């Protein structure tokens, strides 16, 4: 089981840590959501499938920078919602094939009543998701690590 | 098969990730090229020549950062160019000896126009570059992920 970023990079066999660099909508008005689609970014596979079943969870996942401080928001988690920054382990998901699969992960996003002008500064950390697997067939319990950066400033007009 | 870099770090048998810092000429105009040569600080060797051969090649090339946004490339792997990113992984090198030897990935990046004034920043990420491993013994499939820091910055001058 290993993970890849779109014309990215990968985490290997074993779990690790990368950075993942996303293009956010510029703008956001109070009363809008910021969509933050980890699916198009974050694919996995499963490298034994015959006779493996590899289980993966979101154990984690916290808010940074501007995110933290002006937005609110939930985590989707394939087709089920939960508080962001998150309070548990989601359930699991399976992982049964050797073609690369989206790890289902989205966050929606809303800004804070009181946000206005520059509200997620370009470049900057906005959320770190921690994808754990497991599996039916060893006691591989491993981490992937993914460190989330807004590409661009995001404001909220006035 | 396992990898290292030069005075620096270790990637052991069955693959992971390292972080390399490269050193970049710290003037460069458009029409010239940066070259970063990863030959002379990545290095590999088989563990069992006698009666294993691995081969290895440049699975995927990505660009970060500075070089992402001002820069255009090609890789150079083992006399072969193509374009950097990748558009595809390429053919294989053969490790047959206990002795380390160099991985023969180079970079040649040159700015576009819109480049100038500092094109890419001391310490940030430029570059990921995948070693995807395998040999003819075994299921064995490995990748070695390779994060290429910059050590300065790199100024277009306008
Ligand atoms: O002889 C035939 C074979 C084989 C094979 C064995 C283990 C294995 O583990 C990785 O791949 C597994 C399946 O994706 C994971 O559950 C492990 O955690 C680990 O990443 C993968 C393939
Ligand atoms: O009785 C003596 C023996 C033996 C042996 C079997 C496998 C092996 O794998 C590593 O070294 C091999 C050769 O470098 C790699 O192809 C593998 O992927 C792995 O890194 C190393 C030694
Ligand atoms: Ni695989
Ligand atoms: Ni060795």
């Amino acid at each position: 089981f290993a993970c890849k970023t779109a014309n990215g990079t990968a985490i290997p066999i074993g779990g690790g840590s990368a950075n993942v660099y996303v293009n956010l909508a510029p703008v956001v008005n109070v009363g809008q959501n910021l969509v933050v689609d980890l699916s198009t970014q974050i694919f996995c596979h499963n490298d034994y499938p015959e006779t493996i079943t590899d289980y993966v969870t979101l154990q984690r996942g916290s808010a940074y920078g501007g995110v933290l401080s002006n937005f609110s928001g939930t985590v989707k988690y394939s087709g089920s919602s939960y508080p962001f920054p998150t309070t548990s382990e989601t359930p699991r998901v399976v992982y049964n094939s050797r073609t690369d699969k989206p790890w289902p992960v989205a966050l929606y996003l809303t800004p804070v009543s009181s946000a206005g002008g520059v509200a997620i500064k370009a470049g900057s950390l906005i959320a770190v998701l921690i994808l754990r697997q497991t599996n039916n067939y060893n006691s591989d319990d491993f981490q992937f690590v993914w460190n989330i950066y807004a590409n661009n400033d995001v404001v909220v007009p006035t």
